[PDB]
């Protein structure tokens, strides 16, 4: 569908870091939620969907796309509740109103959810993919990168990952199944093109995953939203992808568990929106089209 942005970028000081994020249109908002390690430009192709839909808004978590690295870094910054201060913040500056589409993805998922069960009343509807929906286990982690991601929450993850940039570069076009052109890699590299800490954000995310019980924050807090979602009636649309990655197994078993939802499949890996803007993009817009009707 292209490597064009969508959008122009819009910046915004949070708690001193300024943060980047595309906001356009009007109305409600659909509100995107890029994880690791990727930016608001994962959802280029999928927002024009939504044109004329609502206030279309994609936010870069901090230390990510365009927003600000935090300083000093090091392995105890990035962490997800160090992420949700920042996001938390961003959202309410945004005056988002009582209205929200949230569409997530990853940590974007994690971090979407949990705002989603904090401000229940303002969420008109969750559409979600290849997310964190409850704490796992090894046994339920893809097997293709299950030994990659043990060693990232290992001591060897610095190197593979401030020094290499594993993540960027190997994990990301790995869970992609058609090939990606050079402005596209370009686009995603371009926040981690330094070595050593300019990267750590791609680093202490797989190390925050809620898998084996670890980390407990991380793991109760996922507990508590998983809880939460598997009870709320709150609309809920369930972009299913085949092969899928993270949300398969015992974690697609629970997600279609989850009430008032539709599901679709697409084609896709993890980083679905590459492979399948347009049939994404679709179903997202028809969500909306249900929940905001004329
Ligand atoms: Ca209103
Ligand atoms: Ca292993
Ligand atoms: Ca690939
Ligand atoms: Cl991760």
């Amino acid at each position: 569908l292209g490597a064009k942005p969508f959008g122009e970028k819009k910046f915004i000081e949070i708690k001193g870091r300024r943060m980047a994020y595309i906001d356009e249109g009007t109305g409600d908002p659909i509100l995107f939620q890029h994880g690791n390690p990727t930016s608001s430009y994962l959802w280029r192709n999928i927002m024009p969907h939504c044109a004329g839909l609502g206030r279309l808004i994609a936010c870069d978590l901090i230390g990510m796309g365009d927003s600000d690295k935090l300083d000093p870094s090091g392995p105890e910054r990035y962490a997800y509740a160090e992420h949700r201060d920042y996001l938390d913040a961003l959202w309410e500056a945004l005056d988002l109103g009582d209205r929200v589409v949230l569409v997530v993805h990853d940590w974007g998922s994690a971090l979407g959810f949990d705002w989603a069960r904090r401000h229940r009343e303002r969420v008109q509807g969750i559409a979600y993919m290849e997310a964190i929906a409850m704490p796992i286990e090894w046994a339920d982690f893809p097997e293709q990168d299950r030994d990659l991601f043990q060693a990232f929450r290992s001591q060897a993850g610095e190197e593979l990952v401030l020094q290499d940039n594993v993540f960027v570069e190997q994990v990301l076009p790995g869970l992609i199944l058609r090939p990606l052109s050079e402005a596209e890699m370009a686009a995603y590299r371009e926040p981690f093109l330094a070595a050593g800490e300019a990267r750590r954000p791609t680093l202490s995310w797989p190390r925050q995953i809620p898998i084996a019980g670890t980390p407990a924050d991380v793991v109760a807090i996922a507990r508590d939203y998983a809880g939460w979602l598997s009870e709320s009636p709150i609309p809920k649309l369930f972009i299913n992808a085949e092969p899928g990655a993270l949300t398969t197994g015992r974690m697609r078993d629970f997600c279609r568990t989850w009430p008032n939802q539709t599901e679709i499949t697409v084609a896709g890996a993890h980083f679905i929106q590459e492979d399948s803007p347009d049939e994404i993009g679709a179903a997202i817009a028809a969500f909306v089209r249900r929940l905001r009707p004329a």
